[PDB]
């Protein structure tokens, strides 16, 4: 099962309805906050690690000594809700909340949000493999069942189409940056430069080079704090697996031509009201 | 007994020649640092508390839960030197170092330093009473003996006249703010606003009012974290007394007329090569 709150499914561990209500209604957003906004499995941790490394000008001291989920906690989670109000600025944190569930306090604030979007065919695949070792998530019978869950929106954090619809209006706001996992992957340095300019920071060539080096798929895979290897056995069976493949386009190795034709039609029906140029793929 | 390093006396506890060398030669200043530079008793802890409060926008949560010397460590102290390497940006910290002893690394950085200057007659008095409860400082036989030490510069951190001379040439640098205790005391709100503009920050009226409220002499005297009441008894007899009187002009209550005339003569002979408009007394 899931924890159901306002029509959206949430994990059965680490979340409470009472907290999620305070998150929306009471949680105080500071103008100095930097917030990562993802639909789950769109590169959230990648971007957190880039962000932590921009902040230290490439120096890996803190990403190797602090668990990634303390460095950029989930505001909607109990532990993150609680930790953040005790944390001095500048706070970095994450959320997979749809706009209507996001702390109301943000909309009168100057806080900076980075929304990362990803091809949902890739998010679908990424999630499909990830949820398997998680002890507390409802597992699909099959690739085909998960595919149908994903398309219907009856998955952790609701529909991708909905998530995206509801955040996209913000793209015209000065304190909203819209990125894609695709562009981040294609030109990581250019993207990091884009993030600096938005955040009003500069980096010297040497510092950028070291953030490229230290946020690589392999650095992260090898970093105990970042690879999810520290999760309790209360949460997970065997290990990880956050860092699976780390590319765009893996959906083609898993969708059948018939699945692909159906998603195309579904995607085309649901995203008709938004500009096609918004979506890098494909 | 003092620890003597480069012709400058340092406390018998908490300091090492070897560390002090690395402070000058090896300690790395980040462009995100905010540093308070004072000759001891110019108002270091009051500046520290204000800055902490500017950072939290008036919210006293962290000043009441973290010791002031941990919120703003002495870079030259052993504990400070070490703790700061491990601290994430933005770092706030304090120094009483004359320029020639200060991290060389600062001089190629954009780190912002706030120099706080105070009437040395008032500094003399503040130190005179302060040192009495401290177990590890060489104490004077009399008001007169201490007066003589201070004038000669044979006190912790050396001459006030030298300290001041060393740092003044910086007053023209973009990343240097020169303040006095006198102006901070006379118009606190306006001084805080001057620091904001320096540090590139804005505050809402309500936030300023809370910083004014919470950085008051009485708030600080009442705050267990800020008033030295936590100092280990392996450091002090009785308690405190950091929060003594909290005004300028108290030196008149202690200097005999003969001392005032001698000090005037000396101050006039030493500060002649500097513009008098630079010292807002008196
Ligand atoms: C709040 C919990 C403790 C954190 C702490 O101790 O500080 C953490 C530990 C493991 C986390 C889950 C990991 C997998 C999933 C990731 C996906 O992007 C979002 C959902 C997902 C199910 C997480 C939710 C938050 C969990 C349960
Ligand atoms: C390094 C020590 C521990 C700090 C920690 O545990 O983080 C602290 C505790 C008490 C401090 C002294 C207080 C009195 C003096 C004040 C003056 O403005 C500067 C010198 C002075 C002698 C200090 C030096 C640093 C000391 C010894
Ligand atoms: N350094 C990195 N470079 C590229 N992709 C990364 C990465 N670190 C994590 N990812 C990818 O981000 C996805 C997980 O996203 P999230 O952070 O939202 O949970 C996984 O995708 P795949 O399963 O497609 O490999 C993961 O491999
Ligand atoms: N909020 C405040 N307002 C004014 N003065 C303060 C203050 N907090 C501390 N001080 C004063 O600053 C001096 C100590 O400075 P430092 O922190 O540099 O050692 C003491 O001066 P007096 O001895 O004149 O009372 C102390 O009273």
């Amino acid at each position: 099962d899931f924890l159901w709150f306002e029509g959206i499914a949430f994990p059965t561990m680490g979340f409470r309805s009472e907290t999620l209500r305070k998150v929306r209604d009471e949680f105080v957003i500071r103008d100095e906050d930097v917030i990562i906004l993802t639909y789950p499995k769109s590169g959230t941790n990648w971007l957190a690690e880039i962000l932590c490394l921009m902040h230290s000008k490439g120096d890996a001291k803190w990403i190797q000594s602090v668990p990634i989920w303390e460095r950029s906690p989930w505001v909607e989670s109990e532990i993150g809700y609680t930790a953040l109000s005790e944390t001095e600025s500048p706070r970095l944190f994450s959320s997979h909340l749809p706009i209507q569930l996001f702390p109301k306090s943000f909309f009168s604030s100057k806080a900076k949000v980075i929304y990362l979007m990803r091809n949902p065919r890739d998010v679908l695949v990424s999630g499909y493999f990830f949820w398997k070792n998680m002890k507390f998530i409802k597992k699909p019978k099959s690739w085909e069942e998960y595919f149908e869950w994903f398309c219907q929106g009856t998955v952790l954090y609701g529909s991708w189409f909905d998530h995206i619809h509801g955040w996209m209006p913000m793209r015209e706001e000065k304190n909203f940056l819209l990125l894609s996992y695709e562009e981040l992957k294609q030109d990581t340095g250019r993207t990091i430069e884009k993030i600096c300019q938005f955040l009003g920071k500069t980096l010297e060539p040497e510092e950028l080079n070291l953030i490229l080096k230290n946020s690589s798929f392999q650095s992260m895979k090898e970093n105990k704090m970042s690879n999810y290897s520290l999760l309790s056995v209360d949460y997970v069976v065997d290990k990880a697996q956050l860092l699976r493949k780390g590319v765009s386009g893996d959906w083609k190795n898993h969708f059948t031509v018939a699945q692909a034709e159906d998603f195309d039609k579904l995607f085309q029906e649901k995203m008709a009201d938004l500009p096609r140029e918004l979506f890098p793929w494909e």
